């Protein structure tokens, strides 16, 4: 129903359009990458992690061809020449990686566009949301340039909502082992972060994340109590969250495992999910939801320390998050 | 000096005996495996994760030849007939990691042996050491069958000393980001830990890990106080430590690293290092000591909670500490 | 409709697994491992590299329950104690990789089997079979013990077939680029082989393969004509054959490829496939093929000199002509 | 002796500066990138390949410092800009990547330089050499831009070389089981080769290369006698020739591994080494020789057909045969 356009049909750009796919109500009709439409329909059709698309794919003159419908093919690298006004785009999802400043997101506005959303931490957007923590917040009259913060935040934020409704979270710290992205490098190569810059599938990789700090803007009494850090392996895909927390109730391992799966089969259900196998990585891969508790990892010390491990697809998990935004936001009226 | 023998010529028995090369108070007389002199010789010559072994290695008959002399080699499934005594083997390093339990270990006591060290953490040890923590606990007369710990607990004891020390641990959960061993599988193989079942390259695999809690054997006053686990990762060499603990002192990050240069400049010198520079695991393939902190990691909050990351080479560190136990030990008379 | 017996549950015997549920005249009753229930079941529902396995899974006593059928699990390290006579089993499929000695695979006639498949080249067999190439050559009368050849030969011979009736084969040699098996080790570890005792994710590592030799076992006129050689890669599953050969006639890359197409589509269907897609081995996981040739990659050099490039899931291909085999062998009468 | 600039401090760039460290006869003056000084000292320091170099590394202002030597270090995109002349440096190493016209590294000479190695195949350079192979060719007054070729041909050409002169050959195909490079993708990314755009460390990449045509380049008589591919593998480095030969002499395996031995012993000392050992890609890591035959390998089939196989360092033997080339270019007069 929602016309939506894709800036950056990369590795979240791609699956978000996969995601699509599977819900009627929005209907990507453009996208705008560097390349050309032949580039893009390979690499649409044939995922290294992800397998073969599920659908029909061709090209016609330099536009996509996906199960009939024609996709508009641009190659602008500067967003306010994108013209979405001019194809009836309402929607876009900004997911180049280059313009999470307000000043570049904008442009998309600027160009035609209604709502934006940033798939990533943003700087000076009018709100961070994170589906099923805090999307009542959303202002269809004060809100158009939307972030749908990181994966890693999608992954602990719902959760750590639960921790914290439920028993209070004193303070905590948490760290990512996080499968390496196109932002890092193949072999030593120079980029900002001098850790990034070393072959990506040959170390283990201590880098940063705001995504402890960020999760205070979906849930604000949490601003000021955790802190953490990546940590990137030579996965390709999946990651998992481990936070150490201070309680403020007195608990058991029982008890936090109990409130996380009422929440996961509750409120939270399709966002939080609940396990109680002993899985790893690959398992995970494809998984649609944005958390998954590790239960068999749930840990806790004097009934005041406790340590909660979450799975988490951070490419289809938030590409879902990211369509799920979309919708929600155009059930609001445009 | 002193006469050692080596059982399991694998990783960490190879390791050792390179560690073992540069001692001059250690010589190395024999090793036992379950194959012949020719592939030993190829395995010790050609490593694929610590390169050329520096040294001339060739065979003759049922013995190895290292910068011309003469290792033993022996290729008994029981250590009860690996006759220690008659060739004077004072001290077995036992590193084939089927015989943890001091029943089995003794085995080589009956062959003839004055002391074994188990290259693990054991099972009715007459003593756990941990090189730089509590090895003046080590009893002559009483102590004939000892543990070196893990990999793990010996990163991590020598850090949590000196945070315990100068500010006190009420309690904290680690979590180690841990290269693969060969007690993983290729390719989803039968294994008592169906997580270790799982193709080791391929996935983030979370394990149980009893480091923390052995870390009460070498300082007794964080008994109950710790608990963690592991993840095994997509990376062949060098581990890494991630503690999370409530402190009983108010600190800062500048007061936790100088307290840490500290002690790595004076009490544990050679076995804790600090590093403020910005590396990656392949850095540390080849370092010698037990544990590494990696100062641009650490981070506190409320001035009460702190996380602290140390890096080591679960093979190298390890080694030495084997052979620096096997030196101290024998100081103390065989 | 026929009763099969699995012996050795691991890859390649999970994976024939997973093709006999797509095949309704080929019921497995019974497998046998050196493990429980519990954990083939495990490895059953999750796999690396397959993903988790459309059916439902459960544990009854000593028995495997999937899609509501029972099959018996056994723990037989002797394959002469599995009693396969006693529950109307008649064909055996060995992959443990411990009995490819006829007179060690024989041993499941001893207990009551009527057909023994070999899936591996194999000693003293009473005939290599490779679909597509000379299962007309099965005579049930005389042949009891059956290979169904390696992998990699199932690629070759389709393609060296084809190739060898249009243009005349003179002589050739292959390299085949293969995924790491369980055959190899994690870290250097002994082998009898010394280069796959060396640490299989980390290196190319050369090995010796007669799977070009074999091609003579299903195509006699070319007996003496190929020779080959493998090379082991870090990755988890699918290869690709490398075919140079000398012809007997002049040709054009078009005129092979064109060649192979036709087969593709006529005779060999379902067993040769062709693609003219640039493509990489992600993209060939789960393929049921034997052979996928990669027309891009085909050269010719002084006009009688070509090279063949074809892809092969070693798994999953090779799994489904063991079942395609099994219903074959049982289609002429047991 | 000669003062030598590196005009793009990368895999290739670094390297050459090690290998430089090692010849009294060069001396690097001043490096060229696209960062800063802090960034190149660290990457030249810590090398995830290579270990860390042994050598004091320093930064002093804009400038790089090595062992009491200060290395000018500038940033300009274009090379036009970079005022060789201005601080003496004669020779040029080309390593972006970018400039392999001549037009293009021609620049460099306007730029005040004398001669211009280009470290990769070229277009329309003066003349293209391998050592070992036709450096004779080089004519001072003649060949101001030149190329070193690529890394495969210096792998493929010497013994090319031996196998010609020895028993001449007809025809050939080559396939190079080459470890990934930077010119390749993390993850699934827009490239003008869609194979190349595929996640590196994921799967078996087949792509073109012209190292067998370019072999003409430098033995003239083998002009359209070869051809050949390459598959990238997930090695972080080293990779391997495979060529499969058609001969004018019929021919045994033991007399083609001795003509190999022999040239390695004279002809092709330094340039082109012989191995009876059954090694892994792990252990050629750091071989400075441009080619090591893997005489194990080594095949005849029909008398007439040969292959053989042959190991290389990527990185660090064609950056001593760059550093070899810089200094006998200027043995020649500048
Ligand atoms: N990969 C993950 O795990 C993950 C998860 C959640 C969010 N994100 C975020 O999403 C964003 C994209 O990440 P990714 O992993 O998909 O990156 P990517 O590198 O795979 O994709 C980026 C795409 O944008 C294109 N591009 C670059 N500049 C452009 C421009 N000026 N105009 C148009 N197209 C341009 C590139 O060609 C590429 O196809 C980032 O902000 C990132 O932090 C990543
Ligand atoms: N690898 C590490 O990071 C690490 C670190 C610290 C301690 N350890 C411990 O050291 C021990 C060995 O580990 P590893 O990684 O070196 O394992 P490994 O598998 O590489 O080496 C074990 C060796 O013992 C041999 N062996 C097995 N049974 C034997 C027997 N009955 N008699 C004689 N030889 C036999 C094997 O052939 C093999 O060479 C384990 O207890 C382990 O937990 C490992
Ligand atoms: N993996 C491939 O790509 C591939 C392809 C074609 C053929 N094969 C062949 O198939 C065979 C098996 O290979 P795989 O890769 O499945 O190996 P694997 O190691 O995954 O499976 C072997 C299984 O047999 C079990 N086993 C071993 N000894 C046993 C015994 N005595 N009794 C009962 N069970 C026992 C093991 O526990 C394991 O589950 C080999 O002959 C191999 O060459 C492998
Ligand atoms: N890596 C190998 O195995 C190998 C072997 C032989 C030859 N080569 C060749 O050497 C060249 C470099 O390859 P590499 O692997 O070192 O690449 P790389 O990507 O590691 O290094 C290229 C360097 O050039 C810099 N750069 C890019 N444009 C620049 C510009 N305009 N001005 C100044 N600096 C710039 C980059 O920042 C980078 O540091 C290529 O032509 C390649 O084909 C590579
Ligand atoms: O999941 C974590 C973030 O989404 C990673 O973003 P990146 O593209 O900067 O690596
Ligand atoms: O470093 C951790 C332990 O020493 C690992 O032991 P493992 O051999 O069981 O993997
Ligand atoms: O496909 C190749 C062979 O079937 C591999 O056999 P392996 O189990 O010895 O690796
Ligand atoms: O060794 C082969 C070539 O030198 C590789 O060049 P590349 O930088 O394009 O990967």
């Amino acid at each position: 129903a929602v016309k939506v356009g894709i800036n950056g049909f990369g590795r979240i750009g791609r699956n978000v359009f996969r995601a699509a796919l599977k819900n009627p109500d929005i209907e990507v009709v453009a996208v705008n990458d560097l390349t050309d439409a032949n580039t893009l329909a390979h690499l649409l059709k044939y995922d290294s992690v992800h397998g073969r698309l599920d659908a029909e794919v061709s090209v016609n003159g330099n536009n996509l061809v996906v199960n009939g419908k024609e996709i508009i093919v641009k190659a602008e690298r500067d967003p306010e020449n994108l013209a979405w006004g001019e194809i009836g785009v309402d929607i876009v999802v900004e997911s180049t990686g280059r313009f999470t400043k307000r000043e570049d997101a904008a442009k998309h506005l600027e160009a035609g566009a209604k709502k934006v959303i940033i798939s990533a931490p943003a700087k000076n957007e009018d709100i961070t949301i994170v589906m099923g923590v805090n999307q009542d917040k959303y202002d269809p009259k004060a809100h158009h340039v939307i972030s749908n913060a990181s994966a890693t935040t999608n992954c602990l934020a719902p959760f750590a909502k639960v921790l914290h409704e439920q028993f209070g979270i004193v303070r905590g710290m948490m760290t990512t082992v996080h499968s390496y992205t196109n932002d890092q490098r193949i072999l030593d190569l120079p980029h900002k972060d001098l850790r990034r810059a070393r072959a990506a599938a040959e170390s283990i990789i201590p880098t940063t994340t705001g995504a402890a700090k960020a999760v205070a803007l979906v849930l604000p009494e949490l601003k000021g109590k955790l802190n953490g850090m990546a940590m990137r392996v030579p996965t390709p895909n999946v990651s998992v969250v481990d936070l150490v927390a201070e309680l403020e109730k007195e608990v058991t391992v029982e008890e936090v495992n109990a409130a996380l799966k009422a929440a996961a089969e509750g409120e939270l259900k399709g966002i939080l999910a609940y396990s109680e196998e002993p899985l790893v990585s690959r398992d995970y891969n494809g998984s649609t939801v944005s958390s998954t508790i590790d239960a068999l990892s749930t840990m806790v010390i004097d009934g005041k320390m406790v340590k909660v491990v979450s799975w988490y697809d951070n490419e289809t998990g938030y590409s879902h998050r990211v369509v799920d935004l979309a919708a929600y936001i155009a059930s609001k009226g445009l």
